[PDB]
């Protein structure tokens, strides 16, 4: 998928996790979010099309996806230990990473 | 130090980071925060004085400090990389971790 | 790219890191490794072609790539910090992750 | 405890984890190792007594304890998801961090 399809995957599943009921629903949305972050890691955002692929802005862009993957990694370990409430609550951590990247690059 | 003392070190140095005007003030405040979080790791908070050292509650409490130490680790790399504004902005990430432990265990 | 291609990118760039003589060769090889690990994240390896996408086996396989991405993240911060020899030495950490996945899933 | 008492705690429990049988035995040794790493984070090793507390050697010293705490964090999530074999095997990851610090500072 392109970067916008990955953003739509992240937006949708972040909501499937706010409104979540059962466990394998939080587990499955975090898995789809991790797939979308990893897939998006290599993309160039439109605001940076004109920049060197190894410009400080593209280095910082890719770093935001490392932070988000690190957060989905911990939340999925919480969800897989039966701590499903604490995994939902990890949403508030994620949104903050969503907003930091959007502030500079969307 | 006791948990109350470590928290005041966290609170003070987080204020230093938000208001800092040079790179050395941010690095130094991040190192002091890491020392306080590491020291707090061993503490039993008041609401859990009755629970055992290896209870689920005390397991989950200590996990909160690993998250915080993880964030300070990343912010200090940003700071030692020249990316000092980005290190300052990691303060917004830390507060979420501060609030989350407070909501559950304070 | 396919899993075989991503592995050859991992193998080649790991060799570049061990034999590199300037900072730019280490950074560039670490970024290429991160791109290949992120791309490999989606793959199904041969020994697990019969297992489902959300099987325990495929969960554990993907976890191996999070570990590797985590290590490359840390090594690149060491490299962008001036600590280039320490970034080169992180290669010894990566190989352990390479061997561990190979022992279980290759 | 001082730095040598923490090293003896890490050495002992790393062995309790090679020879481990049950689960709460691997869980309890990883917990004691995490306590010892956090406690040791603030110490000054004898080889660096003569160095600035914020010298590159003391910064790199404390960084080794971040890496080890990060590894114990992941292994304890593996042990707490019933993946007790994969948690034992995390020993090989840890030993490599033991050796890197010892190479420069013990
Ligand atoms: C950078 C490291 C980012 C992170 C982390 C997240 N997003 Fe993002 N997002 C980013 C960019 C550069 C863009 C713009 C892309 C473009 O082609 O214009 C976006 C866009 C979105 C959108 C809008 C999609 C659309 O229909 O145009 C959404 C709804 C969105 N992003 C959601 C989102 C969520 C929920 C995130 C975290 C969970 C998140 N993004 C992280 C860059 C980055
Ligand atoms: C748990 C994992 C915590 C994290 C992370 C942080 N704090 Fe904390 N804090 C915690 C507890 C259990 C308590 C109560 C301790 C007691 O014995 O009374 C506190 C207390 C504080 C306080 C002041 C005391 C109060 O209001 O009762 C402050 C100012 C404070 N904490 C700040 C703080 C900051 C800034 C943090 C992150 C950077 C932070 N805390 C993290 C538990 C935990
Ligand atoms: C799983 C999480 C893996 C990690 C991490 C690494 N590798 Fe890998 N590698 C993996 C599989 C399943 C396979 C077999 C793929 C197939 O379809 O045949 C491989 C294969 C290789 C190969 C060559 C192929 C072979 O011997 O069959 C190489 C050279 C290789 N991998 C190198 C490599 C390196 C250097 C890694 C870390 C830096 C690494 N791999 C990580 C699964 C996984
Ligand atoms: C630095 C970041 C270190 C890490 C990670 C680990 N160790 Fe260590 N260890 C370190 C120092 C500086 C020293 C010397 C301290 C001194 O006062 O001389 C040590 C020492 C040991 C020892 C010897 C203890 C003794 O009786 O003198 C042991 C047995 C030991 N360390 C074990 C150990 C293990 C098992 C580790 C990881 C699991 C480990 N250490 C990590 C510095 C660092
Ligand atoms: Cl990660
Ligand atoms: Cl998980
Ligand atoms: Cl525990
Ligand atoms: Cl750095
Ligand atoms: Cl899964
Ligand atoms: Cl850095
Ligand atoms: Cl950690
Ligand atoms: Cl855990
Ligand atoms: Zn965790
Ligand atoms: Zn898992
Ligand atoms: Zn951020
Ligand atoms: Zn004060
Ligand atoms: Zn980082
Ligand atoms: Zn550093
Ligand atoms: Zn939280
Ligand atoms: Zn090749
Ligand atoms: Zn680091
Ligand atoms: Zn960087
Ligand atoms: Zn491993
Ligand atoms: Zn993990
Ligand atoms: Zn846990
Ligand atoms: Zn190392």
């Amino acid at each position: 998928a392109d970067l916008e399809d990955n953003m739509e995957t992240l937006n949708d599943n972040l909501k499937v996790i706010e409104k979540a009921d059962n466990a394998a629903q939080v587990k499955d949305a975090l898995t789809k979010m991790a797939a979308a972050a990893a897939d998006a890691w290599s993309a160039t955002p439109p605001k940076l099309e004109d920049k060197s692929p190894d410009s400080p802005e593209m280095h910082d862009f890719r770093h935001g996806f490392w932070i988000l993957i690190g957060q989905i990694h911990d939340a999925l370990h919480l969800a897989n230990e039966g701590k499903v409430k604490d995994a939902q609550e990890a949403a508030e951590h994620l949104k903050k990473t969503c907003n930091h990247c959007h502030q500079k690059y969307r």
